């Protein structure tokens, strides 16, 4: 019940919300059906429209009008946004030359520059160039302020996950909003776009910017607007709030626009009907900026123009139906559309088997337009697994397509020409970022970045300390004139040992053999120096990685590579090597095919053994430094050390061998040398964080050798590719991957063909940021460069996406 029989007299768009069953006058009361009787009358005035006209100038104040052109309006803070243009001979903001804002020029009483977030739904990144002619206000913001060519949303590229990621800096798996539609098994409840359940606080985790602000004594405007409050009224409300007394005035504000998303669903991303929505968005920006200029706040306020996701061409005749694949289609529930999520219709059914469902959806039709995954097998870059609201079975759907359960669900629900929600690497899903104001830079282009990073910058822009989040604080310092946050490198927790020769061959009983019993005063001083670290400046270009947890490990030096060997996990955490442009690929000699050699620096008891692999019929083994890339026949022996060995499924060895034999050399040619850091990853609980020893679910049969869930590589070179990787004077260039360690290649439908037809495609799919690898290993890379830490942070957040221009 709401006793709706009070009043909004003098309370229009109040900032503090009152407690039921009292009647409300806040910008959300409509969406709760709880506004006072007179709300429409007093708070949503529309009389006479939104603009001043030549004959409204200096009129008698009539309180019934939407906005005012009277003389006293500037003091009351409620003029139509164009009042000065029409009645005082002033110019529109857009028609002024832009001048650098070197310092905040604010009215007395302002303790900090205010922040206005102008967010636009479905604003595809390419609209900035393609609609440039019809968006003059937005185009002035872009070219005078700081801008990116695009900004990467989170997966799934839906509305609520992306808006709440903007507000919190969290992956949807961590903030809880994992889709536009959700079921929570612990709650036994569903979350929909329509309805009242979405208004319950229990869905929304993390700490959004407005709460972070309130708790630290910064006042916030209310971010959410009811759908029936027109755009023009939202702008006037923000402007009115900005006229309040210093003690009452918020410092952070939000505007939301349903366009162009709303139209893009109907007409598609570039439908001719799309020009008008872009014109109107630009008109609304113009109004805000004209309003700010009237109050002399246009060189004081920081404005962020930001989208949640883009928009793709999608029609009904591009729908795949599960009913064309499954027999038992009635025992399942599907969350449909641009992504697929499958669970059992009833948990009282013990005959339901996810394994057989996946099998029935795997490579069944030659042109198939979705791919099924157990959630833990999704590319790690999506960070989409660690939440009870994310179903075990997931369908990644091809751009331009839909997935539905039965055909009946599509025609008894063509209505639409556009949609979104696909993989966040897809070009048509990219969205926009522009920052404009005293704290942003002047006329600056920055590289593309991810939307998880903004929460930190907004906190910076407001002088707040950010709640723990997924951004990397300092990685967007290059956007800002000042207010920068100065990050330090995490302290190393474990220091390494540097073992020498401590064990005799015969102390080892590992069941390993090698054909290496052959025989010089010159060439023996040489091999000693290599094991002491003479070539280490060649293979360890950026310092050794830091270990940021408590453990026991050894640094091992070799002619061609260096590794940090973990005595706990019985394998290296990392292996580092440089492959120059001129280097040569050789093969493994016939006598050395099954050669594994004891490492006399490491005790038998901290070594793997060959017997375990022989006994394990499923598991085989591979090497981290590839024998193929040894610099000499003699150095090749180092590659067969038991300490370079890691466990690998035969099916995965096909992938690994192609990468090591073909691709590394190809990258060295194209990039003028590469440095490579490879290693194992253990993430059995799929939380995206390094597993402790007691979390490993799988060992090589009859031993304490743990099985990695993934294998990573970080491939670095010089951004100026005229300089070789090992003699680089400037910025670096990186690409990385995290390949799932799987006993089959079911993920690749073309895997019965030659590795050259499918391997590289798979690697591209599982591209990663160095930062993703750091979470998963508890390491910290690039500790010794000549670059600034901020720049290195940007590098660590980079993702190579493999999309075209
Ligand atoms: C992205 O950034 C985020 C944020 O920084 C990272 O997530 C953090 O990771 C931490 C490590 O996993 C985690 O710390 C744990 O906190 C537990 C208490 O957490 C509560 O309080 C916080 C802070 O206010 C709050 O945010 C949490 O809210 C969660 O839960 C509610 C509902 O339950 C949700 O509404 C909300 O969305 C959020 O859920 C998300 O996180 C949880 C995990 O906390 C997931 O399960 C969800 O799927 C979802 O993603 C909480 O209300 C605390 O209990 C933990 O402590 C245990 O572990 C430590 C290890 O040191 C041990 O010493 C303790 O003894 C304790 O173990 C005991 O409990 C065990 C389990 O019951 C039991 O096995 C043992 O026997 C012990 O009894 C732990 O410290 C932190 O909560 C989250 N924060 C957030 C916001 O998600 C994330 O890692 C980043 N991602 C990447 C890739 O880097
Ligand atoms: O006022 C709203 O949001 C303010 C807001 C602004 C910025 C924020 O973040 C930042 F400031 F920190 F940056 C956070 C919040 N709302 C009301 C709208 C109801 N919606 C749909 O119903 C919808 C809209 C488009 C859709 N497309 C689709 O497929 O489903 C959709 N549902 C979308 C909701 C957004
Ligand atoms: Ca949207
Ligand atoms: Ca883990
Ligand atoms: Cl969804
Ligand atoms: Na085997
Ligand atoms: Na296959
Ligand atoms: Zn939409």
């Amino acid at each position: 019940w709401t006793a709706t029989s009070g009043s909004c007299k003098g309370r229009c768009f109040e900032l503090q919300e009152v407690g039921p069953p009292d009647c409300r006058c806040d910008n959300l009361c409509k969406s709760y059906s709880s506004c006072c009787h007179d709300f429409d009358e007093l708070c949503l005035k529309t009389a006479r429209g939104w603009e001043c006209t030549k004959d409204r100038c200096g009129e008698v104040r009539n309180e019934e009008n939407a906005c005012h052109c009277s003389e006293d309006c500037l003091s009351r803070g409620d003029c139509c946004t164009n009042y000065q243009v029409v009645c005082k001979g002033e110019s529109h903001w857009v028609d002024d030359d832009c001048e650098e804002i070197k310092v905040p020029e604010c009215p007395a009483g302002f303790v900090r520059p205010p922040l206005i977030i102008f967010s636009v739904d479905g604003f595809r990144a390419s609209y900035m160039k393609k609609g440039s002619k019809v968006m003059p206000n937005i185009e002035k913001l872009r070219s005078c302020g700081t801008h990116a060519p695009y900004m990467r949303p989170v997966y799934p590229t839906k509305t609520f996950p992306n808006l709440y990621t903007l507000a919190t800096g969290l992956y949807p798996e961590s903030h809880g909003i994992v889709g536009n539609s959700m079921y929570d098994p612990v709650f036994d409840a569903s979350f929909h776009l329509r309805g009242r359940e979405k208004f319950n606080h229990r869905w929304w985790g993390g700490q959004p910017l407005w709460i972070t602000a309130t708790k630290q004594g910064v006042r916030a405007g209310t971010f959410f607007w009811s759908v029936s409050i027109p755009h023009e009224r939202r702008i006037l409300t923000i402007l009115q709030w900005l006229s309040l007394p210093d003690n009452e005035r918020p410092s952070v504000y939000a505007f939301y626009s349903e366009q162009p998303d709303f139209s893009g669903h109907k007409y598609g991303p570039f439908g001719p009907e799309m020009t008008n929505p872009l014109r109107e968005i630009d008109k609304t920006v113009g109004q805000l900026m004209d309003g700010l200029k009237q109050l002399r706040l246009h060189r004081c306020v920081n404005v962020i123009f930001v989208g949640d996701h883009g928009m793709e061409d999608v029609t009904c005749d591009r729908t795949e139906f599960l009913s064309n694949y499954l027999t038992n289609v009635d025992d399942i529930t599907l969350v449909p559309g641009t992504l697929g999520r499958i669970r059992a219709k009833s948990i009282n059914n013990s005959k339901y088997d996810p394994k057989t469902i996946i099998a029935a959806l795997t490579c069944k039709k030659p042109d198939q337009h979705f791919k099924p995954y157990m959630k833990q097998h999704l590319p790690k870059r999506l960070h989409y697994a660690n939440n009870r609201r994310i179903e075990d079975i997931h369908l990644l759907v091809d751009r331009r397509w839909h997935v539905a359960r039965k055909p009946l669900d599509v025609y008894k629900k063509c209505f639409f020409q556009g949609d979104h929600g696909f993989d966040n690497k897809v070009n048509s899903m990219q969205t926009v970022f522009v920052g404009y104001g005293p704290t942003f830079k002047y006329r600056t282009k920055v590289p593309p970045f991810e939307n998880i990073e903004l929460y930190n910058v907004m906190c910076d822009l407001l002088g707040l300390k950010p709640a723990p989040n997924n951004g990397t604080h300092g990685s967007l310092n290059h956007l800002l004139r000042t207010n920068t946050f100065r990050p330090t490198m995490p302290d190393e927790v474990s220091r390494p040992n540097y073992p020498g020769i401590m064990y005799l061959q015969s102390e080892f009983d590992l069941g390993c053999t090698c054909d290496d019993k052959v025989e010089n005063k010159l060439e023996e001083l040489n091999k000693r120096l290599h094991t002491k670290g003479s070539t280490k400046e060649r293979h360890l270009l950026y310092g050794r990685p830091a270990v940021l947890y408590r453990t026991s490990y050894d640094i091992l030096y070799h002619t061609d590579f260096e590794s940090g060997y973990s005595e706990i996990f019985l394998m290296p955490l990392w292996t580092s090597y440089t492959i120059s442009k001129q280097a040569e690929v050789s093969s493994i000699p016939e006598h050395l095919t099954n050669c594994v050699r004891p490492d006399v620096r490491v005790s038998p008891g901290f070594s793997q053994n060959c017997l375990a692999y022989k006994n394990d019929k499923q598991m085989s083994y591979g090497f981290l430094f590839p024998p193929y890339l040894s610099s000499s026949p003699e150095a090749k022996y180092d590659a067969f050390l038991v300490t370079n060995m890691v466990p690998m499924y035969p099916a995965f060895k096909r992938v690994w061998a192609y990468f090591q034999r073909v691709l590394v050399k190809k990258y060295a040619s194209e990039r003028n040398g590469v440095n490579v850091i490879s290693g194992p990853i253990f993430d059995y609980n799929y939380d995206g964080l390094r597993d402790t020893e007691d979390e490993i679910k799988q060992y090589v049969e009859g031993s304490s050798i743990p099985v990695p869930t993934h294998y990573y590589s970080i491939i670095t070179s010089c951004l100026d590719f005229t300089q070789p990787a090992d003699k680089c004077d400037g910025p670096l260039s990186v690409s990385s991957f995290i390949l799932p360690h799987r006993p089959d290649n079911d993920e690749s439908c073309n895997s019965s063909e030659d590795e050259s037809k499918w391997v590289e495609e798979l690697m591209k799919m599982h591209t990663a940021r160095v930062r993703d690898i750091e979470h998963l290993t508890g390491l910290d890379f690039y500790r010794k460069t000549s670059r600034s830490y901020s720049e290195i942070l940007t590098l660590k957040t980079y993702l190579h996406t493999y999309e075209s221009e």
